[PDB]
């Protein structure tokens, strides 16, 4: 019964891009999986002109086609990067988001205040949107959206995937989140949401010190457990919990079931669609580096109390992994985009090669 297989999308200095990075995986409504990453063409500029690819499979993740750009860096003066995917799916409406940075001369530290899409100093926020099922694209800077407080210097959306809400009164929100600096330095998590089906974005309340990337994910009572990397290293994840549909957070604590080096993780349902409150509904995936020294030991845990307990775990990658997305898949199964070192690498594998 067990399955684990594994395929290269991205191999490093293949397919017109010396390196690929910061994986995005989904199902689309028609049920074709998307990988996304960003390619760093060949120069020394940063951040570079990098741009957003993507590849898709048609047989549940078997074979994939061509390696296609959504979002095409400008490797000319005035450079553009585009970096960082996260994919969000709106599965009441069909429209698939890929949410990534958009930069001009100034990277995650560089970032100065502002929302201006012009201002080459600021690090943008961008968001793609397709109602072809990820054919095609448009395209919106959505930073002046997202930036509720004009101290927020830099942002970026994690990248991997979003969600959407199933759930209680904001059943259908879509939910992206972001890293932000904050007007005093500090980094912080925080949910981008809409509740129109992507035609408006907003930030809710950001939280937490020493935050970095972060996911969320709908818990079986409809709360929302939000889980960053720890920028202070405490050496696992933090976590915080949303009553309200992710708009804010408790207080943020460090989570010891979950070690980390500080690096991205992911965190899913492993039962999107199954009713409130139930056992199913409790069961989380989490992928992640286990090793709390460095980027390796990718590790696949399972908890079947909406994050409280982590009973099951089991390593996928003993070498080098970095970032990590796991999605649900159509036959019951779950795919995984990573980063082994040399690109970008999808698995596939079903709960019982976890045991
Ligand atoms: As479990």
């Amino acid at each position: 019964e067990p399955l684990y297989t594994e395929q290269d999308l991205a191999v490093n200095g293949r397919e017109g891009f010396p390196n690929y990075s910061h994986p995005a995986l989904t199902v689309t409504p028609d049920g074709d999986l998307l990988a996304s990453y960003d390619g760093r063409p060949t120069g020394i500029a940063a951040p570079g002109p990098n741009s957003i690819l993507q590849r898709r499979s048609t047989d549940g993740g078997r074979t994939w086609g061509e390696q296609q750009v959504v979002s095409a860096g400008q490797t000319t003066a005035p450079i553009k990067g585009f970096s960082h995917p996260s994919y969000l799916v709106d599965r009441e409406t069909g429209t698939i988001f890929n949410f990534h940075v958009y930069s001009q001369r100034q990277g995650w530290e560089g970032s100065r205040p502002g929302t201006d899409p012009a201002d080459p100093n600021v690090l943008h926020a961008n968001v793609a949107t397709s109602t072809d099922g990820g054919l095609t694209w448009s395209h919106r800077t959505i930073t002046a959206d997202i930036t509720p407080d004009p101290g927020w210097r830099s942002r970026f959306a994690a990248s991997g995937e979003g969600i959407q809400l199933r759930y209680g009164p904001h059943a259908g929100r879509l939910i992206q989140q972001y890293a932000i600096i904050n007007a005093a330095g500090a980094i912080q998590a925080v949910s981008v949401y809409s509740d129109d089906h992507g035609r408006t974005w907003r930030a809710g309340e950001a939280v937490g010190v020493g935050m970095s990337h972060n996911k969320t994910v709908e818990l079986s009572d409809g709360r929302v457990l939000l889980n960053s990397a720890d920028s202070a290293r405490s050496g696992y994840r933090k976590v915080a919990v949303s009553t309200d549909g992710g708009h804010s957070y408790g207080p943020v604590t460090i989570d010891r079931d979950l070690p980390d080096p500080t690096n991205d993780a992911s965190i899913i349902r492993a039962f999107p669609d199954a009713p409130a409150g139930s056992a199913r509904a409790k069961v989380l995936l989490f992928s992640n580096a286990a090793s709390q020294t460095s980027r390796s030991q990718g590790t696949i845990r399972m908890s079947c109390d909406d994050g409280q307990t982590w009973p099951v775990s089991k390593v996928f990658q003993p070498g080098s992994m970095s970032y990590s997305t796991l999605t649900a898949l159509p036959d019951g199964t779950y795919g995984l985009l990573y980063e082994p070192g040399t690109g970008i690498r999808y698995a596939n594998f079903n709960l019982a090669w976890l045991g």
